[PDB]
């Protein structure tokens, strides 16, 4: 409960004291959303490795389908991305829209994020439930580099 | 082979994939043991890195000065390049000829995000170079107070 606006406004050492009292790092909020969605979500990359660490899931599903991996690739915090995928985070999952975190990163023209997602075998040719791959996402949004790039890993 | 180093030193993806096809070795080295991957990493290419990698290049190989494309990388804070490297098996604990790891480098040039990589892939914080100074030592002596904060709190 109070963890979950803890890692949100990135107070790594409140979070820290919370766990150490016995708080759940993977508890949930009405909305699905757990700490480690909201710290993905804003970029507290501190915050997300101790969350990680702790065994918080990286694939924990918040009400719209997404993981926080989702939320990090969408607001494209290349480092926490990193993150989540070295503790197993699917970049394949896909959130209520079929939009896997590669069509959340190609949509917002975020590159590094792109890059890191297709290293650990992201498919740049799933579709969203409108049939849209990431590669239609990205020639949408018009960064040369981000539509190159999923071209050249078989877009 | 030298045509290869160049073109991922330039950072020219096509030229590289090109040169791979007509059979150049991914892990071709210099005189000064530099190989493609070590100066893709170093002038932070980072989707010549990946095609390298991929492709078997080696995240360990050490060039003339002890240095792994992951030193190099660290040193010049290409945090996606450092993701790139870890994620291929690149050590975090490698020393160089002056016993400095990744996190030594990463630490004395400030770079924070490279740090907070290295230490989540089971950089040492506590690792001695050759003066006997840990990255934390580093880290203070250049003025990098957001890097010693970040260090303190992985116990170094």
């Amino acid at each position: 409960k109070r963890l979950i606006e803890a890692a949100e406004n990135g107070n790594k050492d409140r979070v820290k004291d919370l766990l150490e009292n016995g708080a759940d790092v993977n508890a949930s909020d009405s909305d699905g959303k757990t700490p480690l969605h909201l710290a993905a979500e804003n970029g507290h990359a501190k915050v997300v490795l101790l969350l990680l660490e702790q065994g918080a899931d990286p694939n924990a599903k918040d009400s719209d389908g997404k993981t926080p991996l989702h939320l990090a690739a969408e607001n494209g915090h290349a480092v926490v991305v990193a993150l989540l995928l070295m503790h197993g985070a699917d970049p394949n999952a896909k959130d209520s829209d079929g939009k896997t975190p590669l069509h959340l990163a190609a949509e917002n023209g975020h590159e590094e994020v792109v890059i890191l997602l297709l290293a650990m075998g992201a498919d740049p040719n799933t579709s969203d439930s409108d049939g849209r791959t990431p590669l239609d996402l990205a020639r949408e949004h018009g960064n040369e580099e981000v539509v190159k790039v999923l071209e050249d890993h078989g877009g």
